[PDB]
């Protein structure tokens, strides 16, 4: 079953099937003309001359786009929209409590970004300084990210659900000079500590770089205050001049770092530059969502994740959209919350995640009860695979069978959408990301690196660069080259597996490395094992993912205690809380399986394939039998 392109979409679409085909072929055959022309979606301070300048050569990866052009992201997201659209809403903010919302016009946002840019400059922040942002889903998170970009500071946004230890690791690695936070965030009626977590983070004796903490009063909770270091947001911004002249950034000036979990090691800072990234986010946002002036757009992703960077803030604002920032969760106070927000603000484009869809579907019709949903023209899904059944529930209940669903496959490392439908150009298959975006050349290779032709499956690689590609890993270009460009030479390895069907549509099966997907959150099995083994009573651990109906994968941890320690309710609780402390609640094992029987190769390497199979139900060979009975209990 292919879903046809509906007439209302065909009548209005920016790109039809023929235009998709033609532009696709040109992006591939002639990237310099294609991306040379498409780069004009942005305003450049000085024009680029060179367009594509890239190599995936082994141990010698170099990615540059538009390299001689200069520009300012904040000017593209704000300034250039003032003359025509200064009165238009830039951001609709919907509170965790429905009595709370705000409309923030382009003019108002610009003025606050200008005030906050001066605040930053007056505080001593300079172009290239890294600024850590640990904020909830409030408009001020946006102001802080845009102010940083405006001055050429390099923001590093840390998701609010990270623990103080996780916050400190990111601060240490990036040498962040400043932390921007709130006293607390508000989520599903609960107040979540943020500033306290920062206080704990800065007590780590390896944190040396942070000179100030800017705190937004979001809840007025009693916090500890260090005079001098700590500064209230309101105090600072109100003293700052609202006049700020944006300076030109080179196309290859660093824009942001985003810590991202890998197959091995601890999270690394995926680094995006300015020009290609922003051309790519604005271009993909515009065509995949079929954005028309006046469309109300809603991405539900947190600002702490890449989806929140590219498609909550940067892509939409570049295009002059009204973008909605929701503080809470789609099913609080009730499962109908998400659709209530859609009606309240007349959302035309809704972009969400399969975990949220599956949580709402588990509530059947309570998800749509009392709601109208008519304003909706376009639906999106990203972050994890969506089965045909969930896709169909989404298409029917939320979109009322009237809205194309754009299932967008991509990654932190890709900056923007990679394999995705375009709503007026491509016919949909439930559960398929479908076809590559402009400038994207995917392939499927076997474990030896041989391309597989026709209907097939294999390792999903991208065989050439695209403007939005991550340029490096902060402080570690060698690890960037190793992780992504060493498995299959001269190719970008995504670490995902995929099938290609008889039509040439891609079906992403999931990570083939040791990376988990837990409620749409990318986590490394290695880092969770490191966190566990750091516990004074734990000798060894092996972490796998198991299928879970809502979350996609749940975390299953095999744990070996040091001699002289026993399993108890207490130790169970302590070990789970230890992971919460090391990483955050998102990384907490759902199951602890206590064992002295980790399977290992003769060289001592833990073999996870079998652990994966046992946990799901599907040197010393005796360990498998012990493991089987332990699992059954
Ligand atoms: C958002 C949604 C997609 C799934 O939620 P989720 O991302 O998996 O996270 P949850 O809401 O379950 O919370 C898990 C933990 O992470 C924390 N967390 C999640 N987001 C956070 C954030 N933005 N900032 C700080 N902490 C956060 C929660 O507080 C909770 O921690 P705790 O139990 O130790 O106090 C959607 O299904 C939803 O609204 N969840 C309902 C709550 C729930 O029970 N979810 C589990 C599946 S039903
Ligand atoms: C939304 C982008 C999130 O970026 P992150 O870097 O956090 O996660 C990237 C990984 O999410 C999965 N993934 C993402 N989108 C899809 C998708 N649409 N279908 C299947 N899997 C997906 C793929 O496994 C991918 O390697």
């Amino acid at each position: 079953h292919k879903h046809a392109i509906p007439a209302n979409i065909a009548d209005r679409c920016l790109i039809n099937p023929e235009q998709y085909e033609t532009k696709y072929k040109q992006s591939i055959n002639d990237p310099d003309t294609f991306w040379g022309e498409q780069g004009k979606i942005l305003d450049w301070i000085t024009p680029y001359q060179k367009v594509k300048n890239t190599s995936f050569a082994p141990g010698n990866v170099s990615i540059k786009w538009y390299e001689d052009g200069t520009l300012n992201l904040a000017a593209n997201c704000l300034d250039r929209h003032l003359q025509e659209n200064g009165d238009r809403t830039a951001i609709i903010w919907e509170g965790d409590d429905t009595s709370q919302s705000k409309h923030i016009s382009y003019r108002e946002l610009h003025r606050d970004v200008c005030r906050f840019a001066n605040t930053l400059l007056d505080l001593g922040i300079k172009k290239g300084d890294v600024v850590a942002i640990y904020m909830p889903m409030v408009p001020e998170a946006a102001v802080a990210m845009l102010a940083c970009a405006r001055i050429g500071a390099v923001h590093s946004v840390i998701f609010g659900g990270f623990s103080p230890e996780a916050v400190a690791g990111r601060i240490i690695d990036s040498s962040s000079r400043l932390v921007i936070t709130a006293d607390e965030g508000v989520r599903a009626g609960r107040s979540i500590p943020l500033k306290k977590n920062v206080d704990d983070a800065l007590k780590n004796p390896n944190v040396t770089s942070v000179e100030h903490v800017i705190v937004l009063k979001r809840t007025g909770s009693d916090i500890d205050w260090q005079e001098g270091r700590d500064l209230w947001w309101r105090d600072l911004i109100e003293k700052a001049s609202p006049e700020h002249q944006p300076e030109a950034m080179n196309a290859e000036d660093p824009l942001f770092i985003l810590y991202t979990s890998g197959s091995t090691g601890k999270p690394k800072g995926v680094l995006h530059t300015t020009g290609g990234y922003l051309v790519y986010a604005a271009t993909t946002f515009k065509y995949v969502f079929d954005y028309h002036p006046g469309d109300i757009y809603w991405c539900t992703a947190d600002v702490g994740w890449v989806t929140g960077h590219s498609y909550l803030l940067y892509g939409p604002l570049a295009c002059g959209a009204t973008t909605l920032m929701f503080e809470g969760v789609p099913n609080w106070p009730t499962p109908a919350r998400m659709c209530q927000v859609v009606d309240k603000h007349q959302v035309n484009i809704l972009y969400t995640a399969p975990t949220a869809i599956r949580a709402l579907m588990a509530e059947g019709d309570k998800a749509i009860e009392g709601t109208d949903r008519s304003s909706l023209r376009i639906l999106g899904s990203a972050g994890e695979p969506i089965n045909p059944e969930a896709w169909e529930w989404y298409w029917k209940k939320i979109g009322k069978e009237k809205c194309p669903v754009v299932d967008t496959w991509w990654q932190t490392e890709t900056g923007g959408f990679m394999i995705t439908p375009l709503p007026g150009a491509i016919e949909l298959k439930a559960g398929s990301a479908t076809r590559p975006f402009f400038g994207v050349q995917p392939a499927l290779v076997d474990n030896e690196g041989h391309p597989q032709e026709g209907a097939t499956e294999g390792n999903l690689v991208i065989t050439d660069s695209w403007p939005g590609q991550a340029r490096t890993l902060f402080g570690d270009h060698e690890r960037f080259e190793q992780t992504y460009f060493s498995t299959f030479k001269n190719m970008y390895f995504s670490g995902d597996g995929a099938r290609r069907d008889e039509d040439g549509y891609y079906w992403i099966t999931g990570r083939v490395d040791d990376v988990l997907n837990v409620s749409g959150h990318r986590l490394g099995t290695a880092e969770i094992e490191s966190a566990l083994v750091a516990h004074p009573k734990i000798a060894e651990a092996a972490v796998v993912g198991i299928p879970h109906a809502i979350k996609g994968q749940a975390i299953y941890a095999y744990v070996t205690l040091n001699h002289g320690e026993e399993p108890s309710p207490e130790l169970y609780a302590e070990v789970r809380n230890w992971v919460r402390k090391e990483i955050g609640p998102l990384a907490t094992p759902d199951v602890l399986h206590w064992t002295d029987s980790l399977p290992k190769t003769r060289s001592g390497k833990i073999m996870r394939r079998i652990l994966r199979k046992i946990a799901a139900g599907d040197a010393d060979p005796g360990v498998v039998e012990k493991l089987l009975e332990e699992k059954q209990a």
